[PDB]
């Protein structure tokens, strides 16, 4: 049971996806999490993306677990140094029919009043009291405490190329970070045990935020653009 | 303890490098590790660069084991696509004071008259009984026969990026390949505890090899050249 989509850009109306929140598709095909007006990101915004149709990532009747790859690049322009851009994005796996958890440093996808499982690999850029030096990727299971995080250092408006593997047979799940134009390379993995923490039919995609208004800054903000996306999943 | 070292470049006599059989740096200050005779690499060659000093992957007296990050750029030049070019270079880990190995498949690392264990990356170019499709990159634990592999697509003559990291906390090797002309991505990763297979002490190095006479052919053949090597390795304790 193999399932896989490819996206080289992203059309407005794309029947595909399901945008939610502030999400939207730009006219020159990019995915923008999160708001941006005029060509300027605002603050309190949010916004996710979802493939429409529902991935199986393991059977209770075998017991049988996916392996699954995805690639993507995204491009995040901090256009306001000071005091602090926010919040990050994120690519994530939940159980289908989630609507938009809060805001700021949960990225969208945690929601406190009614709390449902997710694996996700966060691209921080903001350091909130549970956070260590930021950017960093992190594995997040259920939380965005993570589990590991390696810092990395931003190409401000420039291309970053993501691979993210994991695979059944190890319950490794590494992902690579890429810029291009920088050269830089940078890498981090750890176990997860899918079958444990998710149901078996969920769903993939994205999620980001600005600056929450508690924070009292209008320049906590950032673009979140996805510019192409592949996937890929297997379940023997 | 914390040790690590970077190469940026080579030079001729390398006081901390350890060059073994048909190994040898170029004028231009690469590690050719495979016998390249006018611009041109040969058959029947193997050879081995290994880091001068010993380094310690784990302490007996604690139980520690080491964490480390290793990265590099190396060039696979084939000249000739027929019939088969061959066979590949790894990155090795072995117990210090050893002799270079068979060549041809074995890269030089392997030796069945008297084998001793190691943990290498190969990046394979010639398929073997024992392969899947090539090229590909390829995990080995006393073994040339992987325990994982994934294909990629060289740049012929091009360069690579590599990075090689260990976690010791949770006992993932994860390998990152880069094809920075062509923009690709490979990555491959597995659990290895080096504790069980490796002593406290081992050497770290590269080896390579072209194809075997047993072959038959003289085209059976590549160039394995190091451009830069840095390596890090944190043991608490
Ligand atoms: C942050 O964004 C939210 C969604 O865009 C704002 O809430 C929505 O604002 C609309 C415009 O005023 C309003 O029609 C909607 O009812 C409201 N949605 C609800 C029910 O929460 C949120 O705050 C609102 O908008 C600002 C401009 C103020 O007018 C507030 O009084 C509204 O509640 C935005 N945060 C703020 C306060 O900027
Ligand atoms: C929010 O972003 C604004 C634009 O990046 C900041 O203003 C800019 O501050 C620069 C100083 O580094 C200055 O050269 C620019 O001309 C100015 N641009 C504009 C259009 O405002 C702003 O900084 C605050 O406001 C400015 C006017 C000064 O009073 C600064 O001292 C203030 O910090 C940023 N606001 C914050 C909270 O940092
Ligand atoms: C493959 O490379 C070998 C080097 O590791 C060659 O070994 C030969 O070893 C001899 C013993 O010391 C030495 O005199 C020779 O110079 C050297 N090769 C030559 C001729 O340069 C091996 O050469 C073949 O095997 C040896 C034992 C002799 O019979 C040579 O006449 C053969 O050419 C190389 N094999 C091939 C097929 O080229
Ligand atoms: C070993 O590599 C050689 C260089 O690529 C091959 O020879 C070259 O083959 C080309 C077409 O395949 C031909 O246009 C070139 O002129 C020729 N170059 C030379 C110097 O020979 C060779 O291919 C075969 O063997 C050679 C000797 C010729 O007879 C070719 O016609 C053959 O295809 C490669 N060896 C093999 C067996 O593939
Ligand atoms: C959880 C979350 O969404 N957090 C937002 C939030 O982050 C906090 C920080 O900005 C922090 C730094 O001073 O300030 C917090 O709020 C202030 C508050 O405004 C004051 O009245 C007083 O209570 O102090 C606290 C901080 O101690 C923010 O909640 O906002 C930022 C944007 O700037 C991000 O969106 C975080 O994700
Ligand atoms: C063991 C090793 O290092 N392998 C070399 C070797 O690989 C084999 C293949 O090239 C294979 C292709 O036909 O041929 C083998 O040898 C022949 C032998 O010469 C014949 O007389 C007959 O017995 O069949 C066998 C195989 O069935 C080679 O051992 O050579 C290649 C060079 O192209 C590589 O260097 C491998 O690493
Ligand atoms: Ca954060
Ligand atoms: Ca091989
Ligand atoms: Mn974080
Ligand atoms: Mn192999």
């Amino acid at each position: 049971k193999t399932i896989s989509f490819n996206f080289n850009q992203f059309h407005q109306n794309e029947e595909q996806l399901k945008l939610q929140r502030d999400a939207r598709i730009s006219s020159n095909s990019v995915l923008e999490l999160t708001k941006v007006v005029n060509g300027v990101p605002t603050w309190n915004s949010t916004g996710r993306a979802l493939y429409a149709k529902p991935v199986q990532v393991w059977d209770s009747t075998t017991g049988n677990v996916a392996s699954f790859e995805t690639r993507f690049s995204f491009s995040i322009r901090q256009p306001f140094p000071r005091p602090h851009p926010a919040d990050g994005l994120v690519f994530f796996i939940a159980p289908p029919n989630t609507q938009t958890g809060e805001g700021g440093g949960y990225f969208g996808i945690y929601n406190p009043l009614s709390p449902y499982p997710f694996v996700a690999v966060e691209f921080d850029t903001f350091r909130n009291t549970w956070d260590p030096q930021i950017p960093h990727i992190g594995i997040d299971v259920n939380s965005v405490i993570s589990t590991k995080t390696v810092p990395f250092t931003l190409d401000n408006g420039g291309i970053a190329n993501v691979v993210i593997k994991y695979d059944a047979s190890t319950k490794i799940l590494h992902v690579v970070l890429v810029f291009p134009s920088l050269g830089t390379i940078y890498t981090i993995a750890d176990i997860v045990d899918l079958k444990q923490v998710l149901p078996e039919s969920v769903n993939v995609g994205f999620s980001a935020a600005t600056g929450d208004p508690s924070g009292k800054q209008r320049n906590a903000t950032e673009t979140h653009d996805i510019l192409s996306w592949s996937f890929s999943a297997s379940l023997p």
